[PDB]
């Protein structure tokens, strides 16, 4: 049987509800060896090792786990033949893209959580788990970047998001779908990603401690300049924006970030609108103002790959080609 | 044939492009005389007649703009058989729930916007436009709130959004789908919304120069609670929290509005992700902090109801009963 | 508690799966009588009475089921708060609709099934029918036609359909959306369908022991004609066209099928696409070969409106007035 | 500039009606060099050389026409750069998947539609026929086997399908996704088809003058075997069920297509639900009858690689393993 390493940070996968019909729950709450023997059939499709790194709701990562994560992959890569990361759906979709760009290990990373309390009826994380072993151990899932498990269906760190509040099916590749779907244990895989990850890509966080302050701004009608203000009289070395339609700002948000680009601040267009890419080319000339166009990267994803891009350059030229090829 | 008014705001259904196959482009520079004359087939089905209210791209829509337009169909409603206010797409769905609110004309009102500019090859905007003529002069549009016409759909403006940054056929329902599909002129409507719009509601704008100042904040991996703490500083009289998954905040955003909400600020739980309730009964106990969950309304729509909600009432017991009616 | 009636015909929500890895097994095995036990939540919710009354693959669903089922809710309305029916996923959508227009009791009338075997890990069976009580058991689900309780969602039996193969969020209403969604026990109803249903319906199977005869043929590139001329030559009373794109008809077939209408066979233009409307004022003149055209009827909601139209009126005009009015 | 030949068979893009307005039309109306010359930002960007093939709605396509196009893009690949081919959307998704099998060109194949006639308001056709043309033009389109290109997207030929009877944006690959968005006449591809195609089938048509015979039956509560024993009697080489739910049949379909495959005809088990792949060891013992699963291939789709199947074996098991390939 293949060695599978399970890495769990916790989430809704290690929660515990009052009832199994009542939706009150804390995420974080059951230990790895625990979420394991729940599922006994794990234990005939590969050899697994569990490690708790963390047990917190995925609303409380932060950059020591990710850091953590992805030292700890790099590090045992050798000494196994796939990793599951078990986690919190909130922001899956940040992790799976943060070790999407970090990790140097080709071996399977499958990510995995669940929608509905382990102590509810129908409850979706065994079956999700045992999913996400079947594709870590799965020869197929290697060399297709971090990959994010759930509903049967296997999706790419960089286009997975969250897309409902509460469904089981709530995980979608929004821009360009998933890379295949899983039935009786088999996976039919007809995609893999084309933009670069792992270990084509340039970023290593091994001698990293921390990354760079890279914080949000919301756009909406008669939005506030204070949000953003707040980052850059804090020193913040990136901010996204998450602009209206194609990545546009409220004109105070705009002249704000205008002044913070021309500082030195890199600040990126993303969008709110879950779906399609903020380009170049439309309503804002990021040329004049040293503004980076995020793509279909989200803001919460634009964050993730602005902050590994400004571990290399504060170059809003070089951010933008790294915004094109990661 | 029916009075029909068309109150101009802008967007780029008012947009030029620098040219036909290329993709740049300046909202709001048309006038409404030039809309109307682009099109002479609406001389057959109405009595156009046009005001230019403003002409600004959507994402500098503000508070304004809003009161401007409630006042102006609430005087001018006996003097018409239906409204067409022409607008851009970036916040054309927060227009559509203030005004959903705040107008108590229970004639048709109808917003529609372009996608492509004017001047684009296969521009959307002539048969938006149309279409929104079309539906405002349909005597079974009158008693279903403020509606928004884009690709032959007519749409609820609570629900509406803008789901993807560039397609024509962005404009979406996303929780409970559209009231209308038109075809030939003819609107097969199938459903009208069970929530209180237009003169249902107790909220009436005609005597208010300002509304009260609401704020969004970001939920993301390690968010700076610092967009929110200048919000509370600024004395903002209401937050919504764009939080990550079923209204989940980070930890220290959390101690913040916490700690804003038992001091009298506003706190409203919203979701980033684009479609699905933010629920009570999850994972935060909104009785104990006084916080407000925001249902199927997103950031920016909570925002609209919230900002309306403070002109009657601080009470969090009563803000959350209007977002369970509103 | 209220009382609720389950009446069982079978499906995978009784479709005993092989075990837990694995999704082959046979829909319909398991009784009404040991619906209850496996669910002793319900007897938090409802006083439950369950009555098996076939116990099918609903891949075998027929005529002789739909009328039985029917009486049967329009005999027991007065004797029960509710009715819940579980049944296989496949012809859901038809029975749904056969009963939508048939059944006379406005009680609430829910139906539900499993897309997972009751055997598999993270079976959505369960969960599925505690809803489908809670939705059965709820004053507000009265006078809202025939519901099915998928995936904490109620839709309106008009417009849901099957739109996956395999995956738990299968049903979905593709034109309207659904009417409500389930959190915690409790239903956010927003919708209604438009579309006269149950008591409204001029439709009464009381004292009928048979349906009219109705086939669907199917259209694609280089279509045989074969089809429909085996349902002419058989006496069929009405053939529903799948046709492609807007309800359009392969030569051979357009052929076969206006001679059917002229000797008198009911013919209804649907399509195999599976969303909007098959319209009038396209490319064919319904007019002119005595065509109905579907609306938002796929070919088996069709077939189930042509039958039920065919038992009042054999006259094209009225047939599709009936069409636009279910 | 490169050379793009434009090989036109009809459709609504060489459609007119008799207004603006007004939604009825006929399809194939208008030649190719009016196509054409109503673009001519075309000449900016390529050498376009336009051939009527046909000038029909693709609801009437047949095996003909499919084998001219095959023949025609092979003996004319190496004079050009690229291919364009206009047709109806009706039958688009049917045309594309045969030729991505039976091409041996791999330079951009790329087809295009209309769904609204070239005579109507925001008529869709001369924006599409730009990014298709621009798409052809494109060097990263080449070896991604035939695509189409419809609303910005670049879809390939296998995974697209027209999901809407009446929406512009109606084209969307609902299994896997699009290859690429057109943004100002640039694609970001993120996605190829992993399915061998093209050159790396072994399908060839250059030698046919006819195709095996393969027609499509329904599924459906009640459905008629007389459908289906009408192509048996008539000895057909192919039946492809449209099944319920995940690829089941009716009882007397099953028993009629057993009782078929016993006697040599290849029966492949397809599915009317639009999404999702019909799977072997689900409730159909497909071993046992010498039934093939078409995976998520559709009835029409399923329809294509079974005829070409059926030009090199007749062995279910080979078949079987086509359907798994490509
Ligand atoms: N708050 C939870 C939600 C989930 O796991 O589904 C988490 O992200 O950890
Ligand atoms: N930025 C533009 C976008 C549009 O109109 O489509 C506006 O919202 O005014
Ligand atoms: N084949 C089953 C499907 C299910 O219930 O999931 C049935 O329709 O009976
Ligand atoms: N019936 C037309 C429809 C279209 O092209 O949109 C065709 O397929 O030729």
């Amino acid at each position: 049987l293949p060695n599978i390493t399970i890495l769990a940070t916790g989430g809704t996968i290690a929660g515990g509800g009052d009832s199994a019909t009542k939706s009150n729950y804390t995420a974080g709450k059951v230990g790895v060896e625990n979420l394991v023997n729940a599922v006994p059939q794990l234990k005939d499709i590969a050899n697994v090792k569990g490690e708790q790194v963390v047990n917190i709701g995925s609303q409380d990562m932060n950059d020591d786990v990710w850091l953590t994560l992805a030292k700890k992959i790099n590090t045992d890569c050798d000494k196994t033949d796939g990793f599951v990361i078990t986690h919190g759906t909130d922001t899956m979709e940040e992790t799976a893209y943060f070790l999407d760009l970090t990790v140097k290990c080709d071996k399977p990373v499958v990510m995995v959580g669940a929608m509905r309390p382990s102590t509810s009826m129908s409850a979706d994380g065994p079956f999700n788990l045992y999913n996400a072993v079947v594709t870590a151990a799965d020869k197929a899932s290697a060399n297709r970047g971090v990959l994010v498990v759930m509903n049967d269906t296997v999706l790419d760190g960089r286009d997975v998001t969250k897309t409902n509040t509460t469904d089981v099916a709530t995980f979608k590749s929004v821009n360009y779908g998933p890379l295949g779907y899983i039935h009786n244990g088999k996976i039919d895989y007809q995609r893999t990603p084309a933009r670069k990850h792992t270990s084509d890509t340039p970023f290593d966080v091994s001698k990293l401690n921390e990354l760079p302050k890279v914080g949000i701004v919301y756009n909406y009608a008669n939005a506030s300049d204070l949000p953003a203000k707040a980052l850059v009289d804090a020193g913040y070395d990136g901010i996204v924006s998450a602009g209206v339609g194609n990545g546009n700002l409220y004109k105070t948000v705009f002249d704000t970030l205008a002044t913070a680009a021309k500082n030195g601040t890199a600040v990126v267009r993303s969008s709110r609108v879950p779906t399609g890419a903020t380009t170049q080319d439309a309503e804002v000339d990021d040329a004049k103002y040293g503004f980076v166009a995020s793509g279909t990267l989200n803001p919460q994803k634009a964050r993730v790959l602005l902050q590994l891009a400004l571990t290399q350059t504060k170059d809003p030229q070089q951010i933008q080609q790294i915004f094109n090829q990661y």
